[PDB]
RNA sequence: UCCC
């Protein structure tokens, strides 16, 4: 399918299904590269207290509940592992993810 | 323990899991915290992946690894602190900067 | 119909 950055996908991890936030750059996403790097998203809002983590409301993400991006949990998944494209994270919130991403990875 | 950035470990990477070298790219503050997990980039012996943009070739002389290796910037894994015990060595500041630009490139940072 |  068409996978691009800043988009939220329901990923298959009986696999344990979880929403993920693609953080890999779009040129690699469009390539023949088999895998996609993403951040694991939880509905546990308590994790938004962690420094790098950002909060995502359900109203913008089309997720069934208010969720939190866990920038400390980074997974590299096959493109085939991604399922539903539920929504896209707006620029303002993705920028907060990028800042938190730089703190965790010292970038 | 005191797992630091730019350091290389042996890890049982889950796909039979694979025993591969990994380069710790998680910052030292988070490494020092009570966070149970550490983020790292997979190191490969397949030196053909060096041609890939963000990837950085690792000379065997500098990494204390058995053979010439390449850090796979597109291969990022989250591991527990307790699973990073087999320590090899640390990637010098000169090569780690190339890993920085590669990580910014792949992750669009 | 989708969180020690």
């Amino acid at each position: 399918m068409v996978i691009s950055r800043a988009e939220i996908y329901w990923a298959d991890l009986p696999a344990k299904r979880r929403p993920v936030l693609v953080i890999q750059s779009d040129p690699y996403n469009a390539s023949r590269l088999a895998t996609v790097i993403a951040a694991v998203i939880t509905s546990n809002t308590a994790l938004a207290a962690m420094p790098g983590n950002v909060f995502l409301p359900a109203t913008t993400t089309r997720l069934p509940r208010d969720s939190v991006v866990n920038v400390t949990a980074i997974v590299t998944l096959n493109k085939t592992d991604l399922t539903d494209r539920v929504g896209e994270v707006p620029a303002s919130l993705m920028h907060e993810v990028d800042r938190g991403l730089r703190r965790v990875l010292d970038l």
